[PDB]
């Protein structure tokens, strides 16, 4: 009963509210979520998450109401509210620069390039070459942000977001974890829906069950140490 | 207006849900929260908090939301979902146990009695026996609990507790930062709002401008230290 043709992507407009997630920007973009970025729920992100992609209620309810904590209002979000650092925005992002030492908010082709050159040599992006980018982007934030945060949580949160782009935009099996890097190149990129170049949602629920050992595998690979104090501590709220 | 006629006490059934909150199970035994403790979302707290107590959307909206992570549902809670430790829930409460050496959810009498037996010689509480309070509970559980968590967080949030009862349960104006013993040892011990002991809904806002000085005042008299890493991470959500 969802029909993508009802769902064109349109670009943003400069006061369309847009965060630093592609998932949710690419969701707005096709009227998944409001076009405007606003006034935007935990039951709306579900249900725009399972008509968008197949990704099922227990990741995004989890996800989404850390997410609410990043706006003042009682049940709802913008987008761009979700740039709140240390709550889930972090540094060592994909194609975010660290907001201490740049916008951590609108994507970055400069830094969006190591992700974009990782597997040489194939057509798709994978656990091995996501858990590379992920070892490479901390390396650029522990050289170059002096307030660089690195925790077991960041670390999670990062896998998390690898093991999203893997499945969310494969082509087979998300169980394979690995995605052509024409369908990711154009999530970060126009975070588009690739339609024209052939993505298609998956018909396999995309679940906790499903994120878990992808995610902990790509850590595992990432060759990941803790580097300070290593408290998981979350920002609770805008304005402290 | 708010019509107290309309929202009378009744006790708890045995399959209405309770949690380790005076503050919401009292709301919900007078029906401003529903009165079977379930399907509970931010925007009801905030119109409960301010029907009943005139306690203000600041801080009700930032409470809320965190307590929100305690179920797995989108956008509600059961009252008894926030017993889930590590979120709001905290070792050396008023009036429960540890989670590690007993039960962090029901009023229990024995717990009780240190606040109950504080300010010897006035008929109320005040800011100064408060932080007696929290000093003596502290020690306790710091004697008792190998397992203890005591954090700048976690002191943050009893003080706020502490300033809670002492402006909710007051008698003249909340910013006076003192509560009538029989008012506050009724809402502890019964869940309810004393209103035969004379007890009215102050008619000064309880906000976080209110609370701010209370709370620093209770944690500058309380003596306290913290315990082993000092780490204010929260738990995200339940069963992980
Ligand atoms: C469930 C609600 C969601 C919330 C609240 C959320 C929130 C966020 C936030 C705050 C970030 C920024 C982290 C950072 O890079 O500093 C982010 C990044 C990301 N999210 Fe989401 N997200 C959600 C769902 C999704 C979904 C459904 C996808 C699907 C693919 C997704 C994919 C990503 C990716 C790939 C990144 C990394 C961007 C980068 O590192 O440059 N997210 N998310
Ligand atoms: C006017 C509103 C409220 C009042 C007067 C109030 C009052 C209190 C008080 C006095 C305690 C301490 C109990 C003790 O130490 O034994 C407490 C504990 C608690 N409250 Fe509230 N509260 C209010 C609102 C909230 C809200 C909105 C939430 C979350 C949605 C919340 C969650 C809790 C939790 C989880 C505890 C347990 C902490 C612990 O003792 O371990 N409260 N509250
Ligand atoms: C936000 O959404 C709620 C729920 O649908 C609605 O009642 C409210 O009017 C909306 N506000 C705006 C500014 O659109
Ligand atoms: C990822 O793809 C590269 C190149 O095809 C391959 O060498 C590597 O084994 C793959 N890794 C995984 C986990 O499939
Ligand atoms: C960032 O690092 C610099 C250099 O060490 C320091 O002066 C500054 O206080 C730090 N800022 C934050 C946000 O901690
Ligand atoms: C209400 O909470 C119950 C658990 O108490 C949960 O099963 C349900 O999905 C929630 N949703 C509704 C429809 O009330
Ligand atoms: C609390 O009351 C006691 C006894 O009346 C008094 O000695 C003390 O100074 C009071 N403290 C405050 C903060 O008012
Ligand atoms: C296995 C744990 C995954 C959930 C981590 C906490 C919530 C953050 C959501 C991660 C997804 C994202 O940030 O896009
Ligand atoms: C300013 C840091 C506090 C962050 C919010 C956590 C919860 C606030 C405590 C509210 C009182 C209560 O738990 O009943
Ligand atoms: C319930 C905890 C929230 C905040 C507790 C610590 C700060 C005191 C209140 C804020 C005062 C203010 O700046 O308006
Ligand atoms: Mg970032
Ligand atoms: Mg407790």
């Amino acid at each position: 009963a969802v029909d993508f043709s009802a769902h064109p992507w349109k670009a943003p407009g400069p006061n369309d509210s847009r965060g630093p997630c592609p998932g949710l920007n690419t969701l707005a973009n096709h009227g998944f979520l409001p076009r405007n970025g606003r006034n935007i729920s935990v039951p709306m992100i579900v249900k725009a998450g399972f008509e968008g992609y197949n990704v099922q209620s227990d990741i995004l309810i989890l996800a989404g109401k850390v997410g609410m904590l990043t706006s003042r209002e009682a049940d709802t979000i913008s987008l761009e509210d979700l740039k709140l650092h240390g709550t889930i925005e972090h540094d060592a992002s994909l194609s975010r620069e660290d907001v201490a030492i740049g916008d951590n908010l609108h994507f970055n082709e400069a830094i969006f390039t190591t992700l974009a050159n990782s597997n040489p040599g194939a057509d798709v992006y994978n656990i091995s070459s996501a858990a590379q980018v992920q070892h490479d982007r901390l390396a650029d934030s522990v050289a170059r942000n002096p307030n660089v945060t690195n925790t077991d949580l960041t670390a999670t949160i990062r896998s998390s977001e690898s093991a999203f782009y893997l499945t969310v935009m494969s082509a087979g099996d998300p169980l394979r974890g690995e995605a052509p890097k024409k369908f990711v190149n154009v999530f970060f990129q126009e975070e588009r829906m690739p339609i024209k170049e052939g993505w298609k949602r998956s018909t396999t629920p995309i679940n906790l069950p499903l994120l878990g050992p992808i995610i902990d595998r790509i850590t595992e690979l990432s060759d990941w140490k803790p580097t300070g104090d290593n408290c998981g501590a979350i920002v609770l709220g805008p304005g402290l």
